[PDB]
């Protein structure tokens, strides 16, 4: 009982020490008491790619694939420092870690989306930015269709209204998974991955007491993750298919083989 | 600063590995004696006063796998002690260590081996080298290609202090096959030896072409392990009741 507590406690510290970006962060720029620069068009984000404080421009909306890419790949830096400060996690030989977050670190992302985003748009360099969801529709196929149904997830998981102490342990559990194909040591992160679930579902006992049928509610969370990556890596294969012209970063093409 | 670099380096080497070459030599020249392993008698005590067993042969076989499973763990953060390999992405650290601990580790084997043997469990025994002879094949072509190697690296007499810088130039190459971001590791390495060579020239002040004989010998690794990659891949095919560590069977199954 008192080892699940300790646990949620570890795991949370590493959740604050190594992300960017809170949950309770975003909610205070996008309420107003934290103003960051809407970027809504062409002009707006020209400006920003001036004035903010974040390869070859083939056009734009390539341009803003580049910068998504640029998110990803900084955020997977967090990841693998927020995996590495969990004991359990560094115990593992390093490429048992590998394969966790190779097959991990995108359904954490699109978690962890939905804390920096309304259904208006998205929080973007640092919070100092707001790009709005309607630019984004309003970008050419098929980088309109991969970046809409992120929003729509993030709608429907932003219901539940974890905050990051819930969202440290659900994002721990995503990487802690032994349904990755590869594992070495499978029984070994399934233990693992049994002590996280089980802390998670005793800390929102005590988190969100009133909140009934929370911990089934998160576990499906966790499989429509797996459909929204599985759905993503389809878009991807047609995005190296027919963009010749975009480029693809070297850890996303790893990811993605 | 190449002189913090080389420093820190052999920081982390004292700071992961329990085995030194200097610790060896104390145990090997007499300055507790080490209990000598030379039959199947000897070896039985051992393993009470120091997997399923099939025979001898695969024993020692199993033995082994355990003391390479340990030097990758230990090996492993040897390498993340050095500050410009944890930046690395976590894959690209991989594939150095996939490719990279068995010269690694055929290498450091000479810091505990005289011409007779080997020491084991953590110095307090001595393997003869007869008796790893005495092995059937294929475990006898496995091991003594290795003592051969392990000799004549002795003969450069290097210290820890290069020891640590070489070990660091075999896992930091930048010609690992898969690697991501091949010009970053190109640079560390070309870091190291740089680092290497300036440490060779002021620790061994009278060793004539001491760097540029440490360069065959990392060519002499690539190909010892070459081949006992292909050693081991005719064992898992050959040798059903022998059983592979699942950490080898990543190794190897793609090593050609
Ligand atoms: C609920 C939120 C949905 C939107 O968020 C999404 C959705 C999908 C992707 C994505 C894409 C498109 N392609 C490949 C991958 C992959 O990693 O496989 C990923 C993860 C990225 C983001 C994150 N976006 C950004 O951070 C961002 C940054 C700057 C700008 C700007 F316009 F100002 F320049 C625009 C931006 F959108
Ligand atoms: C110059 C030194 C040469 C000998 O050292 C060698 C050579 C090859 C291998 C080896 C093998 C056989 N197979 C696969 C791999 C692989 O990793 O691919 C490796 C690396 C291991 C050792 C290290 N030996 C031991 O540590 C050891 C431990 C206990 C016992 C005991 F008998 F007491 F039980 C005997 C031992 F020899
Ligand atoms: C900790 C020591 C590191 C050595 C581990 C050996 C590396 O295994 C490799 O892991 C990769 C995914 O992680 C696989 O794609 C490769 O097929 C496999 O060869
Ligand atoms: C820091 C997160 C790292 C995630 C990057 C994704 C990992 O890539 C994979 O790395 C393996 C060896 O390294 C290769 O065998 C695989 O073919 C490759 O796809």
């Amino acid at each position: 009982v008192a080892d699940l507590k300790a646990f949620s406690k570890h795991i949370y510290n590493a959740y604050l020490k190594n992300f960017n970006m809170t949950k309770k962060k975003a909610r205070s720029i996008l309420t107003g008491k934290a103003a960051p620069f809407v970027i809504h068009d062409i002009e707006t984000l020209w400006q920003a790619e001036k004035g903010l404080v974040w390869p070859p421009y083939k056009e734009i909306s390539v341009h803003v694939f580049y910068r998504c890419q640029c998110t990803t790949v900084e955020t997977v830096r967090e990841l693998t420092e927020f995996a590495k400060s969990i004991p359990s996690f560094s115990s593992l030989f390093l490429n048992d870690q590998v394969t966790l977050l190779k097959y991990g670190v995108h359904e954490a992302i699109f978690a962890m989306l939905a804390s920096i985003v309304n259904k208006d748009g998205l929080l973007v360099a640092n919070g100092s930015g707001f790009v709005t969801r309607e630019f984004l529709r309003s970008l050419r196929k098929p980088f309109s269709d991969i970046i809409e149904p992120k929003f729509e997830f993030a709608v429907k998981f932003n219901a539940l209204e974890l905050d990051d102490s819930d969202l440290a342990l659900f994002i721990a559990a995503i990487i802690l998974c032994g349904d990755r194909p590869g594992l070495m040591n499978v029984p070994r992160v399934e233990a693992i991955q049994d002590t996280i679930l089980r802390a998670l579902e005793f800390h929102l006992q005590a988190n969100h007491p009133d909140a009934q049928y929370l911990f089934p509610k998160l576990l499906q969370k966790m499989a429509d993750l797996r459909q929204l990556v599985t759905e993503h890596a389809q878009m991807m294969q047609r995005i190296k298919k027919t963009e010749t012209e975009t480029s693809l970063h070297p850890l996303l093409q790893e990811i993605y083989k």
